[PDB]
């Protein structure tokens, strides 16, 4: 009887605790399930997920092993592959999210053999006893990466079942699979790391690793990335890893503060008067707001599935602070455009940028949008690639008056906030 290895958002061989835990007991057969709960989403993200599954099978086939791919509900398909293979047990990485817990609960009932879950590799775990809303106190618990675990060398032979359907992403995708992801990481650590801390805030995002699409499906392990930056060492190295830590902190917050997915973390913002308004939602959404910097950001995201940290925090704050659009609508639509879109992380971003209480980011911080453009794109190159309509970051029949609206937010917000 083979042990099944059930890969969810961990489409990799390297640093894979459930894969090893099973491999030491006996022969294995991996399984993915294409779950409608994750895959009724935009074409770009269905394809990104599916092509990474496809690369994961190529990775098994290449080491001589077997990856089933089945389609439908996990509590209906994990048991089916259990019966059809006669597995003695199934292995997977714990998920501390509300769907994770629900699916994993349901699978464990329908399975007649054990379901053994193992800690996913993290820099810091999301389910620690104490609850922090501030990053600094949280980041202090971190002492440096533990060593990552090897990949298998060669996998045992097993029968293979399932089709990986092919979907139109609608746009150009990165190279799928952990062979592409580990090449990308080593180029990055080798060519850009020294300057990361000087370069992280450009609008073109070209001083960073561009590896988020991979970290989102677990195609690259955050403990391998950190451990490796820690070996290279130097200055870039500390700051890059501090960013990986902002990803773990995003899961930390959503775990301890679940209601955060419904409402601002800061109680003082729970009654803020958003003004739904279709006309305006559409112009933010489609980058037609008249603000060079927001329409570049919104238009790159549409065409590419990717956006830099500094464009995102601008594009996202603008909706909340200058347009006063309701966060849930926006932040949903945002995450659907992103290959790397990740519920907790995108929520943490919206709550930070939007001044609703991640890390005590103060309401008063309002991006001046032309300023933001002059400090983070020094001779225009970015703005000309994504909206050459605009001759500079000077706004051009903006859908609101910026100061009227800066002055507006600061006003509504100072009552609420400290009144
Ligand atoms: C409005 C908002 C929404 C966002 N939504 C998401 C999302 O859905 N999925 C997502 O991956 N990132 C999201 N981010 C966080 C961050 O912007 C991106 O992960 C970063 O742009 C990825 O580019 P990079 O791979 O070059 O990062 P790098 O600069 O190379 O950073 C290394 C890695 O650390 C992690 N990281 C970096 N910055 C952050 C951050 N601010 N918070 C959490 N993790 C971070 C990422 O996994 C990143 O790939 C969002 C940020 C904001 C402001
Ligand atoms: C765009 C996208 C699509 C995904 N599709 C998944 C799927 O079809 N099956 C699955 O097991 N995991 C899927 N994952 C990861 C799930 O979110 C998973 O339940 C999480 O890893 C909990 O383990 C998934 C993630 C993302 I972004
Ligand atoms: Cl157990
Ligand atoms: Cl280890």
């Amino acid at each position: 009887g083979p042990l099944l290895v059930w890969h969810r958002g961990d489409l990799r061989l390297h640093d894979h605790p459930a894969l090893l835990e099973a491999l030491a007991r006996g022969p294995v057969v991996g399984l993915v399930v294409l779950d409608p709960n994750n895959l009724k989403t935009t074409p770009r993200r269905r394809a990104w997920f599916l092509e990474n599954v496809r690369a994961l099978r190529e990775a098994y086939r290449a080491r001589g092993g077997a990856l089933w791919v089945l389609e439908g509900l996990p509590w209906e398909k994990v048991p089916e592959a259990a019966r059809r293979l006669k597995a003695k047990a199934v292995y997977a990485l714990t998920s501390h999210t509300p769907y994770g817990r629900y699916r994993d609960g349901r699978v464990r009932e329908a399975l007649p053999v054990p379901l053994h879950l193992l800690p996913a590799p993290h820099l810091l775990p999301p389910d620690l006893p104490r609850a922090y809303r501030v990053y600094t106190p949280f980041s202090r618990l971190y002492r440096g990466a533990a060593p990552p675990l090897p990949p298998p060398e060669a996998l045992p032979k097993g029968p293979e079942e399932g089709e990986i359907p092919r979907e139109d992403p609608g746009l150009p995708l990165p190279e799928p699979g952990e062979e592409a992801a580990l090449a990308g990481l080593r180029a990055f650590l080798e060519a850009k790391l020294p300057r990361y801390a000087e370069e992280r805030d450009r609008l073109d995002g070209e001083g960073g690793s561009r590896l988020s699409p991979y970290f989102a499906l677990g195609v690259l392990s955050p403990r391998l990335a950190a451990w490796e930056a820690e070996r290279r060492g130097g200055e870039g190295a500390r700051k890059w890893v501090a960013e990986l830590l902002w990803r773990d902190f995003s899961y930390h917050l959503l775990y301890h503060f679940p209601w955060m997915a419904e409402r601002p973390l800061d109680p003082r913002f729970q009654a803020f008067p958003w003004q739904e308004d279709e006309a305006l939602f559409q112009a933010w959404y489609e980058g037609k707001t008249g603000v060079p910097l927001v329409d570049a950001a919104m238009r790159e995201l549409h065409a590419t599935g990717f956006l830099s940290n500094r464009a995102r925090m601008n594009a996202a704050q603008f909706a909340v602070k200058h347009l006063l659009l309701p966060w849930k609508r926006c932040e949903e639509a945002f995450r659907h455009l992103l290959l790397d879109g990740d519920r907790a992380v995108n929520l943490q971003g919206w709550q930070w940028a939007g001044g609703l209480g991640v890390d005590a980011a103060p309401y008063f911080r309002v991006f001046n949008p032309v300023l933001q453009g002059e400090r983070h794109d020094p001779e225009g190159r970015w703005l000309k690639r994504w909206a050459p309509e605009y001759p500079s970051y000077a706004p051009k029949d903006p859908v609101v008056d910026l100061e009227e609206a800066r002055r507006r937010y600061l006003r509504l917000a100072r009552d609420l906030a400290r009144g």
